């Protein structure tokens, strides 16, 4: 599944609803592995609509329990991420992923 561990607390009040646009900064890495992406390096926040299956399952269920301002470590098992196929050319089969995610605001 996805384990959410808090790095910095959010407001504890404003949680995303399905259909809202979530605005975040993230860094992704393979568990005990290489870092493969970071929006911080580009300083362009990443945006996605919650509930529409635009992103992997671990983000759908992990960010839905975060409040605005929260920063958290999400550890996501292969079946909540790219599973047995991986993501062509970047993520191998059966990879556990770790993301540092900061929920900046909702739109
Ligand atoms: C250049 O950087 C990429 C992001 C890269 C891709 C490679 C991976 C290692 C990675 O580095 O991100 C990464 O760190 C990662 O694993 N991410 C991105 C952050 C959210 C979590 C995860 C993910 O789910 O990626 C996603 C993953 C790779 C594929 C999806 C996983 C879930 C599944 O349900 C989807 O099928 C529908 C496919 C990529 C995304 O977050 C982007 C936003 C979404 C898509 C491309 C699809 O949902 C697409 O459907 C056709 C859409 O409906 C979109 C909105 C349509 C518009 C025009 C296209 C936007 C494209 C922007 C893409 C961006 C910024």
């Amino acid at each position: 599944g996805v384990q959410v561990e808090t790095i910095s607390p959010g407001d504890g009040r404003t949680f995303p609803k399905r259909g809202q646009t979530c605005v975040v900064h993230y860094t992704g890495m393979l568990e005990d592995g290489k870092k493969f992406d970071s929006s911080r390096d580009r300083n362009k926040p990443f945006k996605f609509v919650l509930g529409k299956q635009e992103v992997i399952r671990g983000w759908e269920e992990g960010v839905a329990q975060m409040s605005v301002g929260q920063r958290a470590k999400l550890t996501i098992s292969p079946d909540y991420a790219y599973g047995a196929t991986g993501h062509p050319g970047i993520i191998p089969p059966n990879a556990t992923l770790i993301f540092d995610v900061e929920l900046l605001k909702l739109e």
